[PDB]
């Protein structure tokens, strides 16, 4: 599946620049092939061999394909993903004027590395709440065009640059948008009812709050000399919801198969949207005994300049296929049966597998398998990941969810 | 004026990602208004009237626009700039294979803040010397595709990350170009050569050294809520490069104007060509104290987020203007004369002017003037400048190519 | 409300010295306002227009209205408080006997600030349990009187006092109750016997086990030029409880609303709960996504003799209102959405609104804004809020549970 796999991939994170527009994208796809939409509000509705798919707070997505076979005869196969990055946030009142510029305060939302956000072209997105015409409302709002940087301080002005500081995220996070004149109020709820207005052709009445992310206008990419790697913003973990999706779209046989892919992650949804696919009394229980929870976010490569900091027995190689995450050592992750049955999924499909331990010296009940795509810089603005692994995961995603029973 | 000044910027940026590209491109406009080349292993016959460019090693560039009066009388109009800017060049020896990958080990050039570099698209580009048909020859060569990356080890791995550490450039900063093997050998000169090929058609006996530069594959863009930024790499100091020449294309009048841009600033030519241009004896030092040179560097706007690192008094802004910068600690540099010509310049053409000493705590014999264009991030791999200080500058360059004549 | 609405306060805190005290003070003005109790051991028969309260451990409290709406249509609007806060435990072997004095050994609880302890008049209270007659009972004990005090070392024998030293909880908080005329055995559940005897007239075979907090006999008060001020103990969150329950109390319509009073928020009764309220399988999602939680905790005013303490664009008032709180990295807390609702709510009840995300450098699902009344010196043994807020509070809190939709 090249190629198309990976154009794929640099489409639907260009359309999902934050956890908001992930789940849209999610959503047009999962519509697009006669999956149906519910609302958890509603009284359900629910066939036997119906797809369908539910969100909670448009940010969190569940994919159900129903499949011949009875849960409590075959288990749910579920796959586990996230639609958050970390990032910067815009804060409730965040105008700062100074020195002829303004400029809006953030907040660090996950365990963002700092420096990788200066001399970027950010722009903003993500969800606005107001009142138009009586009415509580929310939209998405996608700035697009390069509106914002965080400049870094000049060498000259900074000379132990290179032998590093204590970042202050207050202090030194907060990017430029504009200059004002003189001369001039600065009302950043004024500017996003302006973006209602050209976006949606919406005239709010007040604009009351927001959910909003900056991030790199600058698209993934494909680079190296043979084509090797993917450069981009949210390959963590946004790959992952995207190979899961692409396998549950191709999937093959019988079996229920969910797609989870969950807000948050980088700080019950699930949990409910079961029981609410089960009779009750021992149903629950006895699917979920039977199922299997492939839970699908990015490895740490082995980092040629960085090499130590891994095991030298468990140093996954960028291309060389999803990693078996190990720490035996938390309660309901990877163990023997899980690990040793994906292992046999990735040799009947003929994909590389590896494995990687935490090293040593740095709830629903279901049985889970923890894996990754290895990848460098995580949490950076601008990821690293395999051009191949894409391929691979969606091939052992998509045997997982055709396979006939687990462990 | 407006977006023509502006895209024709990002143009040259993108032709000239190393010190040969940028004297390449000026020399290509320079000859498309009819400069011509002069060789310095030559005898020369210049005259009045002439309009002549001479380079030496192709990466230093000087044009010169001959008046009508001789410069023993009128003296020369000088504007000064550099084509090279801070950056990581490829090692003499430099092929790094570990972990599965090939890398190309570097050296750091100028005083380049490194943590900017991380997690970019990086291609290469340069200066390539070889035998072809026993004929030692020379060619820049330019990759244009993202080859290289330079990827942050993973926050989870390095958790103090954003509390700063002193980066080490020999283990830290060589890109990772490829995978390997094995045992696949890698020759980094062959790769040289197929390029070779593949850009100019060229076989090659031998491919013996190489200055090669790795630089951001991203272009510089017009960004900001109100396009009032310009970000890109090697705003200094190409954006003085530029200003200069297409102030000398356009300039009024008929002085005798030179514009010379030299590599290794950020580490005998100017006047060893001007003494070509003049009769024998006490010529020289006559033509040269009737003689001004603008020197036009970039310097450091105030920046909001680190705003106490300058006076509180000389804070320029960008979008303010050229700023006149003062070290009476030296060489010829500013002095009143040449501040007050320059100020008064800047009156006259409606052009406004900064001023600019570092804070307190912190050769021809051509009287100088030292100006910059106001600039974060300086050093970086991605500057910030104002989008309209481009057309002050050149309006500004424009009025002095066009003075008679001193203060 | 006034001034009475303040006295009603004043009040309440100093019926509920201990969260089991705050708990059987909000039963009591329950019960006078018909609502009955109802026992998690039994079968409930529940009906619309209904009127319940349950406990749990008789310090923790879910009051229950039920509308003729079923909240399958219309949902819950819930309030959530809490009824302990930090203070000192006595210890379980507690006797100290040393320099003729009895002192008890505690133990802290919750994030208490030390200092503040330190000289003042302290009280007892709680929860014993001990066998009468052969059976097993608890009973709430109130010693009312000053019987403690936790002494500073002085100044001239702490020379250094003042430039702060760490305080050791257990050397330096055992409080002193008395004196031995040794004499003279120490026995705290001899003690805890005669209160018994004093307070209920019961007589005890022995004292088994008890949960007991000092507290202080400064009863809270109006305090400033203008009695703008309340300061007092347990502000957070007894304010909260309190205006709570005067909201559920006098609130008008008739929605499905929850007040929420838990135990034990400074170290699933909910959850179960509410489930009774329902029918079968899919009912419990259905009212849940319906529903909202407003999570009514203290937040921090900026305090003008620390204000960097703060973001300077969320430094909220005393007397400014409700602040909404926003931590984008918390999962179901504050989202655009629900601030939005809140915000516009308190604009049509009239009564001004904050907001405060922390300086940048500093569960059944239902979606949640969290709020909290400006406080200074949490958790101090004496709170300062502003006067007026709680009248805000309590008109907000009565327009939500008034409210027909939500979010």
């Amino acid at each position: 599946m090249r190629a198309e796999l990976n154009q794929g991939l640099i489409d639907f994170l260009k359309a999902s620049p934050t956890p908001f527009h992930a789940t849209a994208s999610l959503a047009r796809r999962l519509e697009a092939a006669g999956y149906r939409r519910l609302d958890e509000r509603d009284a359900w509705h629910t066939e036997t061999g119906g797809r369908y798919y539910v969100t909670r707070n448009d940010s969190s997505l569940i994919a159900i394909r129903l499949g011949r076979r009875s849960p409590l005869e075959s288990g749910f196969r579920l796959v586990g993903a996230h639609t958050d990055s970390p990032c910067l946030r815009v804060k409730p009142n965040p105008e700062i004027a100074r020195n002829g510029f303004l400029q809006l305060g953030v907040e660090v939302y996950g365990g963002a590395l700092f420096a990788p956000w200066f001399d970027r072209d950010l722009s903003l997105a993500g969800r606005v709440t107001f009142r138009a015409n009586g009415k509580l409302e929310s939209r998405l709002v996608d700035f697009r065009k390069a509106i914002a940087v965080i400049p870094n301080l000049a060498i000259h002005l900074n000379r132990a640059a290179n032998e590093g500081w204590p970042i202050n995220a207050q202090n030194e996070l907060p990017p430029i948008i504009a200059q004002l004149a003189p001369g001039e109020a600065a009302d950043f709820r004024l500017l996003l009812d302006e973006q209602l207005l050209r976006e949606h052709g919406i005239t709010a009445d007040v604009v009351l709050d927001y959910e909003l992310s900056f991030y790199d206008t600058q698209s993934a990419a494909v680079v190296g000399l043979n084509d090797e790697f993917i450069a981009g913003a949210r390959l963590a973990n946004l790959l992952s919801c995207h190979a899961g999706l692409e396998a549950l779209l191709n999937a093959e046989g019988d079996e229920n198969c969910i797609l989870v892919c969950t807000d948050h992650e980088e700080v019950p949804f699930l949990e409910q949207v079961l029981r609410r696919l089960l009779p009750e009394g021992d149903a629950f229980s006895r699917a979920i005994q039977r199922s299997l929870l492939v839970s699908a976010d990015n490895a740490h490569g082995v980092h040629p300049n960085y090499a130590d900091r891994h095991d030298a027995n468990h140093g996954p190689a960028l291309n060389g296929g999803p990693v078996i995450k190990i720490n035996s050592n938390q309660r309901y992750a990877t163990n023997s049966e899980t690990a040793g049955f994906f292992r046999h999924l990735c040799q009947d499909s003929e994909v590389p597998v590896q494995s990687f331990v935490t090293r040593s010296d740095m709830q629903v009940g279901v049985r889970t398998v923890d894996i990754g795509l290895p990848t460098f810089a995580m949490h950076s603005i601008r990821e690293l990941a395999g051009s191949h692994d894409l391929a691979h995961l969606v091939k052992v995603l998509g045997a997982f969810y055709a396979s006939s029973e687990l462990p």
